[PDB]
């Protein structure tokens, strides 16, 4: 006889009274990338020559990440 | 006999009273990328030569990610 | 006997009282990408030479992602 | 007797065998000017809040600036 | 008797065999000017809040600036 | 008797075999100017809050600046 029975009552929470004056003012920039040959093979994630500006202001940014297994000889 | 019964009553939650004055003002930029040959093979994610501006302001940005398995060889 | 019966009553939720004054003002930009030959094969995602502006302001951006398996000799 | 007789045989000259490969690539920009009240009076030259790009490529840009007076009790 | 007779036989000159490969690539930028009340009066030259890019490539940029007076009380 | 008779045989010159590979690549920047009240009066030259890029490549940049006077009280 085999049993898998985790029991979860968990809480992942936030309370913000007001999320206010966020100012993002990037002053430009210069990016130069040089290469000859690019090979990418199998599951590569690649980012070349970028001038990216991100403002990310979630009213709550909460992550719950879980993984569960019951495995017989994987 | 085999049993799989994870039990979940969990909460991933937010409360924001007001989400307000987000200003995003990128000042331009310059990007120059050089190459000759690109090969990409199998599951590649690729980003070359970019000037991307993102504003992301969700009233709640909460993420729950789960994975469950009951496996006899994989 | 084999049984798979995970039980989920879980909540992924938000409340934002007001979602307000988002200002996005990109100041232009310059992007120059050079290459000669591109090969892309099997499940590739590619983004080459871009000047992209995204405003994303969901009143709730909550994400729940699940995967389940009951697997016999994959 | 009064005699004003200046003599000019002078030369202001150039040769360029060729005037060639000139690249101007401004990467954008952001300008913000704030004020309430403007009182420009008498012979004012003014520029406010500008993002100007000039390419100026004269095959000869030679300047002679000259000025003569014969003046009795100005 | 008064005799004003300056004599000019002078030269202001150039030779360039070629005037070639010139790149101007400004990477953007951010300018913020704040004020309340501006009172420019009498012969003012003014520039406020500028992001200006100039390329100036004359095949000859030779300047002669001259000035003559014969004055009996200014 | 008065005799004003300067004589000028002068030369201001240049020779360049070629005027070649010139790169100007400003990497952006940030300028913030704050003030309340501005009172420019009489012959002012003024610059406030500037992010200016100049490339200046004259095939010859030669200046002659001259001044002649015969004056009975200026």
């Amino acid at each position: 006889q085999i049993v898998y029975k985790p029991v979860d009552l968990s809480k992942v929470t936030s309370k913000c009274g007001s999320l206010g004056n966020i100012h993002h003012k990037p002053g430009g920039g210069q990016v130069e990338v040089k290469s000859e040959k690019l090979d990418f093979k199998d599951r590569v994630q690649s980012k070349i020559g970028s001038l990216d500006n991100i403002t990310h202001v979630p009213g709550g940014g909460n992550k719950k990440i879980e993984t569960h297994k019951l495995t017989f000889r994987e």
